[PDB]
C-alpha cells in the first residue's frame, strides 16, 4: 500500500506535518525531505530524525552538543532508528528504513536536531 511520505522543512522553522502514519503492511518506509527555503544550513539546517518518544530528548540534546560538523547528531547514537542528512536551502534527502524497526501502540517522534528547532520541528509517527 502506500509506504512513503514527502516532508518539507522551511525558513520558518517548521515541518509541514506533525503526524506520520506508517501502514503496518509496509515492509519499508520512505521519507523524502526537502528544504524549500532560502537560508543556509548553518542557520536553518533541517534533518528528519526518528526515535521513540522516550528517546527524543536525549537524541536532541546530545545531537546539539555535537556540532554542525556532525549533522547535529551524536556519533554512533543507537537511539536513532532512522534519519536523513542535515540539509539547507534547495537541498533534498531521502531515507528508507525497515518497518520491522517499529511496533504498533508505541509513539515514535520525528524531529529536527538543529539547535532549538525541535521546539517546533517535531511530530509523532505511528505504525498501524
Ligand atoms: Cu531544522
Amino acid at each position: 500500500a502506500e509506504c512513503s511520505v514527502d516532508i518539507q522543512g522551511n525558513d520558518q522553522m517548521q515541518f509541514n506535518t506533525n503526524a506520520i502514519t506508517v501502514d503496518k503492511s509496509c515492509k519499508q518506509f520512505t521519507i523524502n525531505l526537502s528544504h524549500p527555503g532560502n537560508l543556509p544550513k548553518n542557520v536553518m539546517g533541517h534533518n528528519w530524525v526518528l526515535s521513540t518518544a522516550a528517546d527524543m530528548q536525549g537524541v536532541v540534546t546530545d545531537g546539539m552538543a555535537s556540532g554542525l560538523d556532525k549533522d547535529y547528531l551524536k556519533p554512533d547514537d543507537s537511539r536513532v532508528i532512522a534519519h536523513t542528512k542535515l540539509i539547507g536551502s534547495g537541498e533534498k534527502d531521502s531515507k528508507t528504513f525497515d518497518v520491522s524497526k517499529l511496533k504498533e501502540g508505541e509513539q515514535f517522534m520525528f524531529f529536527c536536531t538543529f539547535p532549538g528547532h525541535s521546539a517546533l520541528m517535531k511530530g509523532t509517527l505511528t505504525l498501524k
